[PDB]
């Protein structure tokens, strides 16, 4: 049981205002001591010395077990593969890319909501990108047609999935179709695929060999975006800035929890880093996107990678 301070207990009713809560005496006592256990969690790691800061937002006032099952993915998916066909060229690559500047060939940041749904956002941002690379054109493809629709390819909804599986049901399915004409529910419903309304299409699936990191770095160097999956933490979620890293994420595809989509890669004041486009609405982290530390197989990121060729 923590006191908590005045300054404390303002800001958490400005964060509540802020995040239109309405809580129960009862239940706003339960959430100002996580508020505040958060709070100090995040003050002791900015006080110190670290790579990343953390910060406030939507989840300061949940704990972990509350998120893991909300937002990320209930069951180890088959991330684990012995076969893989993407065999990577020579180096040297480009010190530094990043999609987002290369031209209009990243989406806008999106928000899955309270569904473990990252692995279609994964997915539509890697084919949003392959297709505005390929053919000059952005779209905005429907994540609930693989909420709804991909579980024949070992898929389930809101409870998670994988951007390999789902690539390969748009494949077989002969597309996906736009937000515009299956807009994004938060939910699992009806499958309602029309297929004179698809708009994205799929014509080959890369995957990567598992933990075949610099595999990762020739593909966001040459050819586009990559999606993976890595094993979110409790301090992930509150990653504000700077590069992430862990030491207490485990490394192996049968921890992955959570999917998104590799724009960029760098590196600052010597230490590689990825730049990932996460699902968690623009006000999350870097403007909706983080870094992480790159060549450490870090959070078990090189454990599932892969990427759509487009049919254009
Ligand atoms: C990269 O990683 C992904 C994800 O793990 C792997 O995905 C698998 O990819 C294979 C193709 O390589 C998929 O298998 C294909 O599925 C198609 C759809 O199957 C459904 O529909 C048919 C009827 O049309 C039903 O019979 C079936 O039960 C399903 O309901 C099939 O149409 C394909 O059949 C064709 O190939 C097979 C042999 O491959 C022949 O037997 C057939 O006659 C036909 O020619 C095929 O079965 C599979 O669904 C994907 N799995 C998942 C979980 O997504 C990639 O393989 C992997 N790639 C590499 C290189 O590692
Ligand atoms: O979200 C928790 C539930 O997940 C599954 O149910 C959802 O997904 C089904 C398809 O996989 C839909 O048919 C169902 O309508 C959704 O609620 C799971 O089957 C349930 O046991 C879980 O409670
Ligand atoms: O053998 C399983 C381990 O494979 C990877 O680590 C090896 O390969 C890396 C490059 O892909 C090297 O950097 C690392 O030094 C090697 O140990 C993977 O990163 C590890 O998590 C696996 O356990
Ligand atoms: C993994 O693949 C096996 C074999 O196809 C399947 O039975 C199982 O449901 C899959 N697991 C998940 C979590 O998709
Ligand atoms: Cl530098
Ligand atoms: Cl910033």
């Amino acid at each position: 049981e923590l006191c908590v301070n005045s300054l404390e207990k303002f800001h958490f009713k400005s964060w509540m205002s802020k995040h239109r809560k309405t809580y129960s005496t009862e239940e706003y006592h339960h959430r100002l001591q996580t508020f505040a256990s958060n709070w100090r969690k995040i003050n002791a790691h900015n006080n110190g010395n670290h790579t990343f800061k953390m910060a406030l937002n939507q989840f300061s006032d949940m704990s972990f077990a509350e998120i893991k099952h909300k937002y990320l993915w209930s069951e180890p998916q088959n991330c684990s593969a012995t076969k893989s066909n993407y065999l990577r060229g020579t180096g040297p690559y480009p010190p530094s890319v990043d999609w987002r500047k290369k031209g209009n060939f990243v989406s806008p940041v999106k928000n899955q909501g309270a569904c473990g749904s990252s692995w279609t956002f994964s997915t539509t941002g890697a084919l949003e990108s392959a297709i505005a690379i390929a053919t000059g054109k952005m779209l905005s493809l429907a994540e609930q047609q693989l909420v709804d629709c991909a579980q024949d390819f070992n898929n389930h909804g809101c409870q998670g999935g994988l951007p390999s599986q789902a690539f390969e049901y748009i494949l077989y399915n002969k597309g996906i179709m736009g937000e515009d004409t299956y807009p994004y529910q938060g939910k699992d419903g009806y499958c309602k695929f029309q297929p004179g309304k698809a708009i994205g299409f799929v014509k080959d699936v890369a995957n990567i060999t598992i933990y075949d990191e610099e595999a990762m770095v020739e593909a966001v160097a040459l050819y586009n975006p990559v999606s993976f999956a890595f094993e979110v933490t409790q301090d992930f979620m509150m990653y504000r800035t700077g590069i992430y890293s862990s030491t207490s994420c485990h490394k192996t595809p049968d921890k992955v929890n959570h999917a998104v989509l590799a724009v960029g890669y760098g590196e600052k004041n010597g230490i590689p880093y990825w730049i990932v486009k996460n699902s968690w609405g623009p006000q999350w982290g870097m403007n909706g996107y983080f870094l992480i530390e790159r060549g450490k197989n870090m959070c078990g990121l090189a454990a599932c990678a892969s990427y759509p060729i487009p049919l254009v």
